[PDB]
């Protein structure tokens, strides 16, 4: 028993991490089949940060501009596109590691493992979620862009976020494996602001949940409340909106507890109104928020 | 930027787990050489448990009553040994994925990463501190004794930890790859409680350098103190004792923010009397004790 945010086992993304030079940049590149991926300002040179043309970069490049690195072995680079924010670099080799598969774009408030990486050699795994302000708030330094996020259901990985850059604020930013960015920001060093940050709701109240099969039940009241009523109290709170399709998906661990979810719902309210008092909620001083329901009904039975 | 619980990557533990049955129980197994490592409470029943006599216990079995699976292909044992708590399997085949690796013995405070896994089969990693008390507080739902604990220093994967049993509190006991268990715990089903824990300090002043290096600098004060005077407060608020060679430890991070040990210990003398007043630290209404120094240079200065 114990409630740990547990990351996915890195071992089948590991072996798709490779070296990507291009001039004097380095960063890092997914190798799955015969296709290396990374982020497109790989390209950019010092002039290039504020407006880059990307196409117009991209045009004057061949195959052995890119220097591709798989450990100590050197791929050679056979063809290169664009799609969207990502380099697709066709090599010569299939990865033999190239595990189950698949690129996945997410929403905010799910949750994924990140493969920190530097010169394509992993440094180490943590647990994230997708902001709502379509962020994440990872560990990244410089030399880790085209680290990849993930998920592994079963034996089969699910990118979903690639890395591209941190914001002023701390927070960092990045695409999906076909290159759309997550949010409303793009691969320039422009003033760009993420939005304002507030709490995935569903995901504290999953996470409440967990306490009561964990039995942990002093935050209970016996009040309740309607939809509308809990949304006018967390929005006072930087909370998001509680929706039905939210109602429908805590479904069934309120059927398991016995709790509905407008009933935890006025817990909540309550806990907000409150504090924490002293007291502590699975082992946290503070309400967590990146634990998915889908989380919580696997990893609590 | 960020500070996050990191953990190794566990991809060459991965290649490691094998599922080790014994009768009706199942647990994970560490495939190293020829060699499968697993509690030795395999052997045991329902009622052997009570009050096992494991010397009688193994010298009943045989190398056919254990069922090692590594992924799909069943492993043939070639023989059976004991090391304390944890039972030597030996196998026909050394295993091919076997990386560079030591047994080590961990201290009260260092932290390690757990990869958990269920019937051999790896489901989730994550990073531990041992606790002072000679526990961890992991997530070992049924089914992942044999689980292991390891750092990662350059290629070599230094075993530390071996998941043998949970104890009521929801916290975890186990032993080192040799089979010597952490703190005053026996692998049997009796009344077994761990001891009032302390927060470790030393840990607690890294991660507060991993602040000020990530920007959040508001618990500076102008004020320094003593080791002597320190550890008066420390042990009114259950902390461990700082030692001097804590404070050598944590002389690399005092050099690149600039702020000495005693100066933060200031800070932290401040923070266990007053709080944290409505503010956080690094996202945390608590004091973080499970990152050393190590771990605060090695994630602020990405080490692969
Ligand atoms: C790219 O690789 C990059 N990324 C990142 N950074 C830099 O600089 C660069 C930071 C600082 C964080 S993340
Ligand atoms: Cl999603
Ligand atoms: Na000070």
């Amino acid at each position: 028993s114990g409630f740990r945010k547990m990351a996915f086992p890195s071992g089948k993304v590991e072996g798709c991490m490779v070296q990507v030079t291009c001039g004097t940049t380095t960063l890092n590149g997914l190798w799955l089949d015969d296709v290396v991926y990374c982020p497109r300002h790989v390209i950019c040179t010092s002039e290039d940060m504020l407006n880059p043309n990307y196409e117009d970069l991209l045009i004057r490049k061949s195959n052995h501009n890119f220097l591709v690195q798989a450990g100590n072995v050197q791929l050679r680079v056979i063809g290169h596109s664009m799609q969207n924010c990502v380099l697709k670099l066709k090599v010569d080799t299939a990865n033999p590691k190239t595990p189950k598969y698949k690129f996945v774009r997410i929403q905010p408030g799910q949750t994924f493992s990140v493969l920190a990486c530097y010169n394509g050699s992993p440094s180490g795994v943590y647990q994230c979620a997708m902001r709502p302000n379509f962020t994440i708030k990872g560990s990244f330094l410089n030399g880790s862009c085209g680290s990849v996020g993930f998920n592994i259901d079963y034996d089969c990985v699910s990118f979903c976020y690639m890395h591209h850059m941190e914001l002023p604020t701390g927070v960092h930013a990045g695409t999906d494996l076909e290159g759309n960015f997550y949010g409303p920001f793009v691969d320039r060093q422009t003033a760009q602001a993420a939005g304002t940050d507030t709490t995935i709701t569903v995901n504290v109240l999953a996470w409440l949940y967990a306490a009561v099969i964990n039995g942990d039940r002093w935050f209970l009241n016996r009040f309740t409340t309607t939809l509308n009523d809990f949304n006018l109290v967390a929005m006072k709170y930087n909370y998001e909106p509680l929706t039905q399709d939210h109602v429908d998906i805590l479904g069934p661990l309120s059927a398991q507890t016995g709790i509905a979810v407008l009933d935890m719902c006025a817990s909540l309210k309550e806990l907000l109104q409150n504090g924490m008092n002293g007291r502590t909620i699975l082992g946290s001083a503070l309400l967590e928020d990146e634990f998915t329901p889908f989380d919580v009904v696997r990893q609590c039975s």
